[PDB]
């Protein structure tokens, strides 16, 4: 039975609204992707099926280009990897874009005669592209992408005779820049891109009332509130860390539109985002678009050295509730999580608490994530009172944002009880 419905809204096209009253934590929907990729620097360091970072991955013979965890991971993705896997072959060491290579196993999931579960409420022809609303450095940029989809595609597509009708390459990818999730792991760490139809029918605020988790590719849909019946559900199409200019920027220019929520008019937190001296923070935000860039491609020990720059040339001067700094700290920390350095990981990461709980109002499922690594980094440390602190927290949070439905939710009951035993026994 759903508790979720379509339907037309005034003005920001078509929508999703409640059926019934809805409490924080209850799942609304659930899906796997119609499709779905590994994102460009994850490739190679996680599995393309199940999205988990292994130490040793077993490639594909024929292409060498997928990698998986395990023989029943290269089994299931097969479906997915057979149409695609020449392509891949042929081009190396060149991979295309993310986007591309996406759409590539579109295409052939669209032909495929059963109902797409991840369909239900919404297809992939019912998506928008903003056609009408594109500007020409943007269309100049689709017909590339077209061209480049034609030129991957050779061994498998030579036609447009070779695909449904009713499909369109170049609308096709306009729906993918407005219609793309960012899959990200249990960490949240950005592994993949894939399509949900379904969900893609939620709208935009900075506010949102509805949260998305994802548990390897599959899909959660959570109330984060209290909902009253036929109101329209929402959810954040953006990483909260980022100033009403910054957020209308990308919306405008990403998305075609004006956002004008409650946060965007106000310019809700802005100035806590932007404490400190402007000359100073500029260059936190410049040397970020590199940082964010080696994370990408999981190098931990470039991005330790360059946070570790920031953070001792900052400290007498900018204020860590500085998004731009705070982001440092954010990248300090898992990079060092990563590299075993579980001190000092912690020592960044307890810098990030009380600038979350003030950016990530209520229950976000980035900040239960944040909270439960600083509560296991305080396990570890030997630290049991905080870290029992720190855990129910993460708890709390997580409880509506990812649910028991969520595989994370296991481990953290397991780590409260190894805490609680560590209490018991000193
Ligand atoms: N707060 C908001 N104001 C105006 N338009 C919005 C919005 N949030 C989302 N949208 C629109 O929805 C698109 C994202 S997909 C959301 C579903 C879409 N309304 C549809 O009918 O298919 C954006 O490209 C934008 O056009
Ligand atoms: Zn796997
Ligand atoms: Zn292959
Ligand atoms: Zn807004």
């Amino acid at each position: 039975p759903l508790k979720v419905e379509k339907f037309a809204t005034a003005n920001r096209g078509n929508g999703l609204r409640a059926v019934t009253p809805l409490r924080p934590g209850e799942l609304l929907f659930r899906s796997d992707p119609l499709a779905y990729t590994v994102c460009k620097g994850s490739r190679g360091v996680v599995c393309d099926r199940c999205l988990l970072g292994k130490e040793k991955l077993m490639r594909c013979s024929q292409c060498r280009v997928a990698k998986y965890c395990s023989a029943k991971c290269q089994k299931k993705a097969w479906p997915d990897h057979k149409r695609e896997c020449k392509c891949l072959k042929s081009c190396k060491p060149r991979y295309p874009p993310d986007s591309v290579r996406l759409l590539g196993r579109v295409v052939f999931k669209l032909m495929d005669g059963a109902p797409s579960e991840s369909e239900k409420l919404y297809s992939f022809y019912d998506l928008e592209s903003n056609i009408n609303k594109l500007t020409e450095d943007r269309k100049e940029g689709l017909r590339q992408l077209v061209m480049t989809f034609q030129h991957f595609m050779r061994e498998e597509i030579q036609d447009a005779s070779q695909l449904p009708p009713a499909f369109d390459l170049f609308e096709a990818f306009a729906k993918v820049i407005c219609n793309s999730f960012t899959i990200c792991n249990a960490e949240m760490q950005e592994v993949g891109v894939g399509l949900y139809p379904s969900i893609s029918l939620l709208n935009h605020s900075c506010d949102p009332n509805c949260s998305i988790v994802f548990n390897g590719p599959h899909l959660l849909l959570r109330a984060v509130r209290d909902i009253e019946v036929g109101e329209e559900l929402t959810i954040c199409y953006l990483d909260m860390l980022m100033t009403s200019e910054e957020r209308r920027k990308q919306l405008r220019d990403q998305y075609c539109f004006e956002c004008d929520c409650f946060r965007c008019q106000t310019q809700d937190k802005d100035a806590d985002m932007l404490t400190g001296d402007e000359q100073v923070w500029k260059e936190v935000q410049e040397s970020l678009k590199k940082i964010e860039e080696l994370k990408a491609h999981w190098k931990w020990e470039q991005v330790l050295a360059m946070c570790q720059a920031i953070i001792s040339s900052n400290s007498e001067r900018l204020p860590d509730i500085n998004i731009y700094q705070l982001k440092v700290l954010d990248c300090a920390m898992d990079a060092c999580i990563n590299l075993g350095l579980l001190e000092e990981a912690l020592f960044y990461g307890t810098r990030t608490m009380e600038p979350y709980r003030i950016f990530f109002p209520g229950s976000h499922p980035v900040r239960g994530v944040q909270v439960m690594k600083v509560g296991k980094l305080q396990l570890h440390q030997g630290m049991f009172p905080q870290a029992m602190k720190n855990l129910r927290l993460a708890f709390d949070i997580m409880r509506v944002t990812h649910g028991r439905e969520h595989s994370l939710i296991e481990d953290l009951i397991l780590l409260l009880e190894e805490c609680d035993a560590n209490i018991r026994a000193s």
